[PDB]
């Protein structure tokens, strides 16, 4: 058993976050003072990938073979998703991957992201949802998608199943949710990348669907790198994912050394969000260490030949080493790390962040399946309000928002100077009446969308965006025409 | 120079015929004793690959680098593609593919099947369709989808574009076509795999759609694999795509000369139709000679570490890139990129009949 272990490292592009984590995670392994923590010292030979001339990751990966390394740690995408695992199958060599984990079954790689398909389906039974759109892509796989239609067969359940990989077009998304709409469909199962998410939400926020009633499932790990500012505040159901949980003290003890780093030698190290692909990196350097740290506790032998061998020659002891990194037990970052016969990670652990500010839901696993845990102002003025259609239009926006409403005539019977005096001082909290839109009130207040005028609200209140989307609503609805 | 140049051969699964039309093609090559059509002998060191496995798709590809070969022919999928073309790009070995156009810009490729967006798009904007839905399949290229998204966007078209290609289950096609028929759509155009279309034209017999008043645009060079009957029942007008003429002499001796061959030694010979495939490939050969004869007349291994091209390939690649030859396809000339220049795709309608010309330069011009 050799006293000095290497590994080597592919990363594809945008990958500088994790690459900075990586350096990190094995400086912290190699730091480490006790003996029995740190039996041998760890090198790393960093490289990098094109993803799309195939012969660049083949002689990448013939570097990294030829050179001399136990254990291959790095990326892949659709596009060079094959090339490197079959060389990895063949070559009898670990392929340590934090990406998106293989939908088929293949030895010799190691794949510890978790699937969604056993979460999502639990979710998406627990809710009670039967009809719904499902927008997707196929970057991940065919595990969701394939899963997804087949649960819809055995259920009965009516799922419209819509691919927008090829879309590049952004009315092409438009088009899609206007469809849906038409054909009334609420609920929507979104698993695309980060960067299809944020454009489909962006779309549907232009397009002003961010209402109560309408409810939303980003079926994809890394809810924090999803740009939800605006939809958050239209008050609609969000269901996220996610892996690492804050509050564990690994979590707290790793962050707070990883904000201290140094900026140049680690890039987005200090000034950038952890990305849960950065967590798996951290766990991937924990679940070898550990690995050979198991080897060396037995007497295993471990110890490089051509690059293309006729037929083949792969050195005996890949086949042990593999298994040792089956068994691996040890509680890194993300939680529990257990790992089946193939490959794929197992016993893990999954927290549903649901939105409402973001807010836990319980967790899923794979044994327990998933465990949970107004004042209104108005005007005496006739015919708008009269003693017994500003009442009405009242009721309408407290009915499309949900909101207990209390109506009440403000006491000084009088227009902004008063009722807008009112709003700003702190009191009444919403405010709908005949208002003359006037360039120094939205300065105090703000409006809502003009319907023949506009729905009064308190700068910055957090109804502001609900009522101007109901108010939108009920104009395009005609129900604001009829009224007149 | 050499009195014998050695090609290699990376047929995929389901290519038996193209297999057999090959060491045709290679036999009538080597066989004229002309000594100027045949001034050098012509080898074939053939070897078969899968898909799904890229380690052996490498290995069988670095282990013809290494037996030498002056050009490469064969098939490549989309889940292959990839690590041949680069590979034949950076150790500039140029490939005669006749599988289908490459989506992006490669050198050190010739691809022949032509790429027939640019008849799809002249023969819709002649019918005058502006309602038609579109039926795509991912396992031949993007370059149709992009086309026909950018013609929609400037010609001011509006057609619903469902992903079919994903679909494993036969229910899902009859939704898809319910669906379309609540929206009163009554044309289509498919693109996808022969096997697709003939699934997509059975489930749309089966729900009885095949009435008169609905067309079904086939784009796709396989027009005799397709299943058209019981569909050119109740009146439905079709349209395919085919290369392959059938009536100058070439094609008729080609076909009167490959009926002989025997069953067992050539086998899907005189008991199958012609798939257009083989005769693409016949005229690889057919192009490869003519551009070896005419570069005439005027080692190592393959995964070396600072990569050394050859000193001749760009040689080769520049002989057979230009070409003015004649085969069934019709004049085979290439363009700069290894795409073709002169398609003269045959459109065939539904009663069958010849309809289109649609020379690239000239536009669909149907027969009076
Ligand atoms: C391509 C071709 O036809 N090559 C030769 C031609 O040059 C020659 O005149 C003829 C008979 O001499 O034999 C043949
Ligand atoms: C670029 C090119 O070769 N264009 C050809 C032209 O030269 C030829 O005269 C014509 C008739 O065959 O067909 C086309």
């Amino acid at each position: 058993f050799p006293n000095t272990i290497s590994i080597g490292g592919l990363f594809m592009r945008n990958t500088v976050q994790e690459h900075s984590a990586f350096r990190f995670a094995v400086q912290l392994y190699n730091t480490n003072q006790n003996t029995t923590e740190k039996p041998f010292h760890l090198n790393y030979h960093v490289d990098h990938l094109d993803s799309s001339n195939s012969f660049s990751v083949t002689n990448a990966f013939c570097s990294q073979f030829s050179r001399g390394v136990y254990a291959i740690f790095g990326f892949y995408d659709q596009m060079s998703m094959n090339t490197l695992t079959s060389f990895c199958g063949a070559l009898h060599t670990s392929f340590v991957t934090p990406s998106f984990p293989t939908d088929a079954d293949v030895q010799f790689v190691i794949q510890m992201r978790p699937a969604l398909k056993g979460a999502i389906l639990s979710l998406l039974s627990y809710y009670k949802w039967e009809k719904f759109v499902y927008l997707y892509d196929t970057e991940r796989g065919f595990s969701v998608l394939q899963a997804i239609m087949e649960a819809a067969v055995q259920n009965n359940w009516q799922v419209t199943a819509r691919s927008v990989g090829n879309i590049k077009d952004v009315q092409e998304f438009r088009r899609i949710i206007e469809e849906m709409d038409r054909r009334q469909e609420k609920r929507y199962l979104i698993d695309c990348e980060v960067e299809r998410i944020n454009t489909i939400l962006e779309q549907v926020v232009i397009l002003g669907k961010h209402s109560r009633g309408y409810h939303y499932m980003l079926a994809n790990l890394g809810f924090t790198d999803i740009l939800l500012e605006r939809v958050m505040h239209g008050g609609a159901n969000i269901t996220g994912f996610q892996i690492v949980n804050n509050e564990n003290p690994m979590v707290q003890q790793f962050i707070q050394r990883w904000v201290r780093l140094d900026e140049r030698e680690f890039p987005e190290a200090k000034n950038a969000p952890l990305k849960y692909t950065s967590a798996l990196t951290h766990d991937a350097i924990l679940v070898i260490a550990e690995a050979f740290r198991y080897l060396r506790r037995q007497r295993v032998d471990v110890s490089a030949g051509d690059c293309l061998a006729n037929p083949a020659v792969p050195w005996s002891q890949g086949i042990d080493i593999e298994r040792a990194l089956k068994m691996v037990q040890v509680q890194g970052m993300t939680g529990n790390i257990q790992f089946d016969t193939y490959g794929r990670r197992t016993n893990y652990t999954i927290d549903v962040y649901e939105m409402k500010g973001s807010r836990k839901a319980g967790y899923w696993n794979e044994y327990e399946r998933f465990v949970p845990f107004i004042v209104v102002t108005t005007i005496l003025e006739s015919p708008y309000v009269m003693y017994k259609y500003c009442v009405d239009l009242a009721y309408e926006i407290a009915k499309h928002v949900g909101i207990k409403y209390k109506l009440s005539i403000v006491g000084d019977g009088k227009y902004g100077a008063g009722m807008v005096g009112e709003l700003v001082y702190g009191r009444a909290d919403i405010a709908v009446a005949p208002l003359t839109i006037t360039l120094v009130r939205e300065e105090v207040i703000d409006f809502s969308k003009p319907f023949m005028y506009g729905v009064a609200t308190p700068k910055g209140s957090a109804l502001g965006t609900p009522v101007n989307l109901a108010v939108l609503k009920l104009s395009e609805q005609g129900i604001l025409d009829k009224l007149k």
